[PDB]
């Protein structure tokens, strides 16, 4: 029951990410030199290092609001390729099934935390 250990295990979950070879393209945000529409297509860019940073310092009061950004991540990437003969989504795919696998304990036991505060 503690409301706190989210964060920890949202740190631990994000230096996993970062080992993982197929986290490479999304650990920075992506370069608009080579993607140069990539912002007529994507409305809000995000990468692993944003939301570690943001993490880091104190800007998430939540691991919901971290899951929304790493899932805009993966959104991104699903909305950016033009087709399967894609690399960077089929990883994507991947690292998302890696991410939701390791999520879902953090946000259980988070929701189960706040629902034994506010009893
Ligand atoms: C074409 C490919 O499937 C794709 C999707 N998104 N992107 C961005 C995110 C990672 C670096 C560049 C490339």
């Amino acid at each position: 029951y503690d409301i706190q250990a989210w964060k920890k295990q949202c740190e631990e979950l994000l230096n996993l990410i970062f080992q993982c070879e197929d986290s490479e393209p999304f650990r920075q945000p992506v370069d608009l030199l080579e993607y140069p529409d990539y912002r007529d297509i994507i409305d809000t860019p995000m990468d692993f290092a944003t939301v570690r940073e943001t993490l880091e310092a104190g800007n998430y009061e939540s691991p919901m609001e971290l899951c929304k950004d790493v899932r805009l991540i993966f959104s991104n990437s699903k909305a950016y390729t033009p087709s399967k003969r894609s690399r960077i989504y089929s990883m994507s795919l991947r690292l998302s099934a890696f991410f939701e696998e390791h999520i879902s304990s953090v946000l259980s036991d988070y929701k189960s935390a706040l629902r034994f505060h506010k009893r």
